[PDB]
């Protein structure tokens, strides 16, 4: 079953982080050309998201995921829902979003006290914490990479992301689990290393997006093994 993904950039490229989980599966992307991942224009955003969902339906997608965490959480639960309802009505397909994916992953692992490890700015981390509070999770703290530009993003490796999660956890030792939400960075290998070092499960947002969209498409394909408890499943 073909999985459709709506993405932030104009070019319409399948996200790199998570694709490794499903090497045999067909993924098609359609680019919003947003200029932001946290845009102004409540109606305009819904409108472009609808337009792009319809483009994906015409290309044979069996489901559509809005594959951007920030865009789906920055205006809280009411907006994540509005996005989902608008896509499904315009397409007749089951639709979902990366923020729903994250919720779904955290629930599957039993997490309700969640430490945040992100690459976002303060205001954005605050909106994330607010979204998760609305969904009956307790955000217990946050540590962020605090980097910008391709150069610095390029310089991130697995170790950087593992250390990030350990930091976030040390700071919030009461946490049930960790949400790694590091848009644009490669996180898969970090997941089971963090779970080993800490004994607490990790959800990574982009990989959760792939997993959740693959679940929704209901084909039964399993993620490649070795990428943490959620995906070992």
């Amino acid at each position: 079953p073909t999985i459709g993904m709506i993405v932030p950039p104009a070019a319409g490229l399948v996200p790199a982080d998570g694709a490794r989980l499903y090497p045999d599966l067909p993924f098609i992307a359609s680019g919003l050309g947003l200029g932001s991942v946290t845009p102004e224009g409540y109606d305009a955003v819904i409108e472009s998201v609808v337009d792009h969902a319809r483009r994906l339906q015409k290309q044979g997608a069996a489901v559509v995921s809005l594959m951007c965490t920030s865009l789906s959480f920055y205006r809280g639960a009411a907006f994540n829902a509005a996005l989902t309802v608008a896509m499904r009505e315009a397409t007749g397909l089951p639709c979902t979003t990366m923020s729903t994916a994250v919720l779904n992953g955290l629930r599957a692992l039993g997490v309700r006290r969640v430490a945040l490890a992100t690459a976002y700015i303060d205001d954005v981390n605050e909106r994330l914490a607010a979204f998760l509070a609305e969904e009956s999770l307790v955000p217990t703290g946050c540590r962020s990479l605090g980097i910008t530009g391709v150069e610095a993003m390029a310089r991130v490796d697995t170790a950087t992301l593992v250390d990030l999660c350990v930091r976030a956890f040390e700071a919030a030792p009461d946490s049930d689990g960790i949400l790694l939400s590091c848009g644009g960075l490669l996180t898969l290998d970090a997941i089971p290393e963090v779970e080993r070092r800490l004994g607490v499960p990790v959800v990574s947002s982009s990989p959760a997006g792939f997993w959740d969209a693959v679940r929704l498409a209901g084909g039964g394909a399993k993620a490649r093994p070795g990428y943490g408890r959620l995906f070992d499943e």
